[PDB]
């Protein structure tokens, strides 16, 4: 049901947290080859997460579940801010701009955590 799809979406979000933290560690340590691979992995993970979030939102709409639709619209908007910041982080790595990369790393953590306080109202509304 929409809830098994939400559990999968939550798990993909958790996989992205895991890979993100390993990537941050590699960035701090100067292992640029590892960072490149983790950034490619995160891009794939964000694409999969977005696909699951869109299926959840579209299903809540087809059910006319007004509260779930509202929360999912808000959450997906914040998720997109995170993705825009992630894309800018990718570009800073490409350009050799470690100062900007550090700053985006920090920004992406805070925006991702902000989206998460909606996650538990979403699970109860679905
Ligand atoms: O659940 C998952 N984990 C995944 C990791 C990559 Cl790289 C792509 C899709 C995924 O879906």
């Amino acid at each position: 049901s929409v809830k098994s799809e939400y559990a999968e979406a939550a798990a993909v979000g958790q996989e992205a947290v895991a890979v993100f933290n390993t990537m941050k560690a590699a960035f701090q340590n100067g292992d640029k080859e590892a960072v490149a691979q983790y950034l490619a992995r995160l891009a794939s993970l964000y694409t999969r997460h977005e696909e699951l979030l869109n299926r959840i939102l579209e299903k809540a709409r087809r059910e006319g579940n007004k509260e779930a639709v509202t929360l999912m619209n808000e959450f997906t908007a914040t998720f997109q801010t995170g993705k825009s910041i992630f894309n800018a982080m990718v570009a800073a790595f490409k350009n050799g701009d470690d100062d900007s990369f550090e700053s985006y790393l920090q920004a992406l953590e805070k925006v991702t955590a902000k989206g998460e306080t909606l996650a538990d109202q979403i699970a109860k509304a679905l």
